[PDB]
């Protein structure tokens, strides 16, 4: 059975099915392994691998089966791992599954950093061991932020950024960071694309870079749910405790999408727990823009009543104005007037709001006096 077999049982294996299949041929450095790291390998893995034929050795291998261990020093959870058990462990399945030689230096980062790190991650440290590397460590998890900080990372200065790296390097034990690897802002920071990270920091810039993505939102991915009204989920949430200023993949707080539900009640129970009712979605659109539109004026007299920029705008130039004229809600229109709306509505085509209200044919909402 393939998981008796060893490095070189696995090599014979490639050239044989190289010749009975008439795959493209391919180096025995591309399964450097034995079966058992084999089989934790995925068929995206195999793919990888051997683009070539990649795919029909994976059926194959399936095809032939059809028809722990962990050390004692390693047993804790990896979760408690010093950056010296990450290196016994990176050592221990080396002679494992009889992989490449990993050196050391290829995860320098304690055991709560190894978890943060995607499989691509992994393989980039390691691209000849990585995916078993990664699988290994799932198996393995199946078996058995600072005060100066605790603002939105939007809302980081640049000697914010460097506290966050040097807060980051004790709290993953990474190795030392220098502050100018991140020069900006918090802005900044995050229109970096995780090629970015990795180039600025090449030890730990993917665990850097995974570090802001949580900290832009598990709990939070359950408190969003506040958009379906779950109001005693969002309770029991924020309870024990959740970024109500979290953002989803779209860059929306639970503000943003109770708003523009009409939840009153999540709505106001946010801004009460610390929600930013001037939020900047990443079109640059506001709670208050979102309830404009929507139509839930109880909404944004809310938001207005706790501090709502009435003439806020949209990457489009949209203020909230232009937003409800565009929908109608003369309502809406009303209060935001009444909020001290700009008669302007200075879009991007340069329209006002009467003008889009004129382009509706909304005369009610283009008699505005």
């Amino acid at each position: 059975q393939p998981i008796y077999w060893s490095r070189d049982d696995v090599a014979q294996w490639l050239k044989w099915a190289e010749n009975e299949f008439s795959l493209r041929p391919i180096d025995s450095n591309t399964f450097e392994m034995n079966g058992k790291a084999l089989l934790l390998l995925t068929k995206e893995d195999f793919r990888y691998r051997s683009p070539h034929s990649g795919d029909e050795l994976y059926e194959l291998l399936q095809h032939i089966l059809k028809q722990i261990r962990l050390p004692a020093h390693l047993r804790l959870q990896p979760i408690y791992w010093s950056r010296d058990d990450v290196a016994q462990w990176l050592k221990w399945a080396e002679n494992e599954f009889s992989l490449r030689p990993i050196d050391s230096n290829t995860f320098e980062m304690n055991g709560k950093a190894l978890l943060l790190l995607t499989k691509e991650d992994f393989r980039y440290r390691s691209p000849h061991s990585g995916d078993v590397l990664y699988e290994l460590l799932q198996h393995i998890l199946k078996q058995r932020l600072p005060a100066h900080l605790r603002l939105q990372p939007i809302y980081w200065s640049r000697d914010d950024v460097a506290q966050w790296l040097k807060w980051a390097e004790n709290e993953f034990s990474l190795r030392p960071i220098d502050s100018n690897t991140f020069e900006m802002n918090g802005k900044a920071l995050l229109l970096l694309t995780k090629e970015d990270f990795r180039y600025r920091s090449p030890h730990s810039g993917d665990v850097l870079y995974e570090l802001l993505q949580h900290i832009l939102g598990l709990g939070k991915k359950l408190l969003e749910a506040a958009r379906a009204g779950q109001d005693d989920e969002v309770r029991i949430l924020m309870a024990n405790g959740a970024d109500v200023n979290a953002t989803d993949n779209d860059g929306y707080t639970p503000l943003h999408l109770a708003a523009s539900n009409g939840h009153l009640e999540i709505v106001e129970v946010l801004l009460k727990n610390g929600a930013d009712v001037n939020a900047s979605d990443l079109t640059g659109i506001t709670p208050l823009h979102a309830a404009a539109a929507t139509g839930h004026l109880e909404i944004v007299e809310v938001l207005l009543k706790h501090g709502a920029d009435v003439n806020a705008y949209d990457n489009d130039g949209h203020t909230p104005l232009h937003l409800a004229a565009k929908y109608g809600h003369l309502e809406i229109v009303e209060v935001l007037l009444k909020h001290g709306a700009d008669v302007n509505a200075q879009d991007k085509f340069g329209k006002t709001a009467f003008d889009i209200s004129i382009d509706n044919g909304n005369e009610d909402l283009a008699e505005i006096l």
